[PDB]
């Protein structure tokens, strides 16, 4: 039997699986009112994926496709008609909640689109548009392979093949920026399909732990952090894909080590759905040595005694 | 002795180490006037990172420090000084040709620009700026830690900690894209240092082997393509990095193989140095199947003879 393993990383050697940016620090907090189930950075401990969660950052709130006229609507002046960032044609049968990754928050997604390449004589830029994906509006529809694209600037050109690279979020006065809110992957009117679970602690005292980063917020939230946390960083993802090493319990023991001191700084529970737990009840960023890194310790019961941290 | 091994990743699979896009397809070609000596993306096989490589995509190409006025009416309107992932400024005597992730190849970077954030009221994308990183300006000094940053939209402010993402690149009438010339890291006044060493072929008849991506082109190129070519896709460097397994010869003989039916497509030497080579003449893109992958065969010495492909 494969024994299971993490990869050995460092706090500044993680990607954030939902947003294209490296992990700033450790988080936890309790769930209060959120429903935690982001679908990028989902992957069981045996490897599989799971949402809309592929293996590569640059794709994670990518989008490509070629886009269509929609002059007359106030907001979205254009729409993309999709494949998955991969280039491979997209089919709403697919048993996915939307085209792998698509945005998992609700809100305003910032970027630039480039399309047709343009003479040098046109000038400086003239090849990239910045763009608007809001999920509240009515054309974002991604699982039918369709969004929609609110230009700012720069004139959206109609029926090219198009590229979207993500650069932040946006906030305006009716339109917050809620990363644990789920989009409408089908619009407004249709259920959401294929959903990775919902995740939570099941264990007295125990409070989920995220990787947390700071995305750039290109409108709104003056003096404040736009945060995305996410269960898994994008490494660990991709570790577990590549292993497929087989789950023997619903609980694995992790610790967060110095390895050359080889203090335990605290330890946690590693869920088979793939997120992590903690014991501690409040808000709290932790705050973790350079060289530290999780290393997994065996298989527990579901009701194994954390030590507080 | 820990067995080498490389990922088991199709070509769609993988990240370009040169720039956050993903790899489309392999690329072998005589260096003719080429001196091949790019800095990201370079690693041995036993998993030391060489040049300007780090570990994660999103900090290839990504800058971030504090923005100072340039005077007088030039290029670049503002400086990036520039600091760590943390806030720290970088430093000048580190033993590296410039901070890790700097974009190695010359002419013209484009991206946003994320500064200070901005209140709902102050107007959709306003903390997002157009900017253009040119190394042919007198004040692409990264070694130095200051970079020069051209605005073509909305204005930059100075004094504020900000951030670069990368989304393309660019060509104008006097910058051609040449990802082959590496900048000067210190200005034009002054030899590049700590640079990872050429690479080239040194049996007869071979090549080297690139993994190549396109990159968008936001002013330029019409009708042609910006390609970025790397000795070694990311994911390889991370894979490295981790397993860092001894290696027993000079050359790890490596087989591109379509699992469908165990065939193999062709056979290519792994130099322990970190960069492929390929038994060809010419000029020739690999458009290889998407299910397929490199495995590790065997060691070898730089005397094997690979088939021909």
């Amino acid at each position: 039997t494969k024994p299971f393993t993490l990869p050995i990383l460092t706090i500044s050697e993680l990607t954030n699986s939902r947003f294209p940016i490296p992990i700033e620090q450790l988080y936890t907090a309790p769930n209060e009112n959120n429903v935690v189930q982001c679908q990028n950075g989902r992957c069981t401990l045996d490897g599989e994926l799971q949402g809309t969660t592929q293996l590569l950052s640059s794709a994670v709130c990518s989008y490509r496709g070629r886009t269509v006229a929609n002059s007359g609507d106030y907001w979205d002046q254009n729409l993309l008609q999709l494949t998955y960032p991969s280039g491979a044609s997209y089919d709403p049968t697919d048993e996915v909640p939307a085209p792998l990754g698509t945005q998992d928050f609700s809100g305003i997604l910032y970027g630039v689109l480039t399309q047709d390449n343009v003479s040098e004589g046109t000038g400086e830029a003239k090849n990239a548009k910045g763009v608007y994906i809001s999920t509240t509006s009515g054309k974002f529809t991604p699982k039918i392979g369709s969004i929609g694209l609110h230009s700012i600037t720069e004139n959206v050109h109609p029926n090219q093949q198009s590229r979207f690279t993500p650069v932040g979020v946006a906030q305006n006065e009716n339109t917050p920026f809620q990363q644990w809110v789920l989009p409408h992957y089908a619009g407004a009117l249709a259920l959401n399909t294929n959903l990775a679970p919902a995740v939570a602690p099941t264990f007295p005292g125990e409070q989920l732990l995220f990787f947390r980063s700071r995305v750039p917020c290109v409108q709104g939230l003056r003096g404040q952090d736009a945060f995305i946390d996410c269960l898994l960083p994008q490494e660990w993802v991709n570790h577990f894909y590549q292993e497929a090493a087989p789950s023997q319990a619903d609980v694995a023991l992790i610790r967060y080590v110095n390895p050359d001191t080889g203090r335990t700084l605290f330890e946690a529970k590693l869920h088979r759905s793939g997120f992590i737990t903690v014991s501690h009840t409040g808000a709290y960023p932790l705050v973790v040595p350079p060289n530290g890194h999780f290393r997994f310790d065996s298989w527990v019961n579901q009701f194994y005694s954390l030590a507080p941290m």
